[PDB]
RNA sequence: GCGUAGUUCAAUUGGUAGAGCACCGGUCAAAACCGGGGUGGGAGUUCGAGUCUCUCCGCC
């Protein structure tokens, strides 16, 4: 059983990739999105978005991490993919998800097959060139010329994100079965993504798509020590364990901090743990106005875990 | 439909805007190399709006 943290653009950025996977049991880490034009981008745009480019490509408790490219134009997908390897990278994922390029490729998969070839040409045969997809743009109806497109560009694996880009985040569009056909098509690995919350819904997903490999989102944050829930039932991580969590991010520093990123990012987690933990509630209440890095700095840190 | 740095573009359910060219500075007029990166106006909601909403303006 293989699980992946999934990529989240303005959440999972490389400290909050470093503090999960210490507490956690997760088998590779996908990047924000390096976002490409017709363009071969400079080598600190890597850096920014992948500092564990550095380790060796992997965060300080040893999980591996890749980067993933969104664009369009093939060419500079392969120049930027190989950059990416080049610098670390354990292979290059392709965004054709994301609400010219992300989801908009799932229209022509012309475009997926095309990019998602360059891609393999120009990235040394062993580490692997992944496809993260959704299952179309407005329905589901060329869901295999998606697939199919990913496995004669000849990708490594494709992990399923199982909705359409118009049903975004919505619970009731989720299509593990859509990702079950998927995966009976293809001879490549097929990974299944969207609404694993806890132990019972990664059964039910692995039972119903068939895969053994799944990826996790948004539960990542709701439950920080998710993979761990799934892999081996385990209870979810108590929340004065939560709150110790939290209190190591304030003492971590981001690198291009204009001022408020821990405003932003206590708040944010707050927002997913919020769903999950009763007690998430009353602490996004303590730190609603607090609108400066030191104050919810002070605010997060002066809890005492031992009283909670 | 779009409007974002001088300009060409970038920016996942709201979390605080960054690349190329141009430009300025440095090493030794220019070159080369190296370094440096403000959401059309206003309003609404929110702790927080490029992002959701209204209004006026501008371009298909
Ligand atoms: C805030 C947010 C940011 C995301 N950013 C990315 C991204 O940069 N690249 C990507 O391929 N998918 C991105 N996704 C999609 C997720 O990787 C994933 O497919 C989706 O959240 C469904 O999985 P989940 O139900 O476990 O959250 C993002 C999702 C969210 C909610
Ligand atoms: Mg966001």
């Amino acid at each position: 059983m293989r699980v992946l943290l999934a990529p989240m653009e303005g959440v999972l950025d490389s400290l909050v990739r470093e503090l999960l996977t210490e507490v956690n049991d997760y088998d590779l880490c996908i990047t924000e999105f390096v976002r490409v034009v017709d363009q071969l981008l400079p080598v600190k745009v890597f850096h920014r978005i992948c500092p564990e480019l550095q380790n060796a490509s992997r965060t300080p408790s040893g999980t591996l991490v890749r980067v993933q490219l969104l664009g369009q134009f093939p060419q500079w997908l392969a120049e930027n993919a190989a950059r990416a390897v080049e610098l670390g990278s354990w292979g290059v994922d392709l965004n054709c998800g994301a609400p010219g390029g992300g989801a908009t490729l799932l229209k022509d998969p012309e475009l997926i097959y095309q990019g998602a070839k360059a891609m393999r040409e120009a990235v040394p045969a062993h580490l692997p060139v992944s496809v993260k997809v959704r299952l179309g743009w407005d329905s589901g109806e060329k869901k295999f010329e998606i697939a199919d497109a990913v496995q004669q560009a000849g990708a490594t694996e494709l992990v399923v994100h199982g909705r359409t880009k118009e049903q975004g985040y919505r619970a009731e569009h989720i299509d593990w079965q859509a990702i079950g056909d998927i995966r009976q098509r293809l001879n490549i690995p097929v990974i299944a993504n969207g609404e694993i919350w806890d132990w019972q819904s990664a059964q039910q997903c692995m039972a119903i798509s068939g895969c053994d490999a799944v990826m996790i989102g948004r539960g990542a944050l709701n439950i920080p020590n998710l993979s761990r829930v799934v892999k081996y039932n385990e209870p979810r991580m108590p929340w004065p364990e939560v709150v110790a969590l939290l209190q190591k991010y304030t003492r971590l520093e981001k690198q291009g901090d204009t001022g408020l990123y821990h405003v932003a990012r206590i708040k944010q987690w707050l927002s997913y743990l919020r769903k999950e933990y009763d007690e998430a509630t009353e602490l996004f209440q303590h730190v609603r106005v607090l609108n400066n890095s030191p104050d919810i700095a002070r605010a997060i840190q002066a809890i005492d875990i031992e009283k909670l």
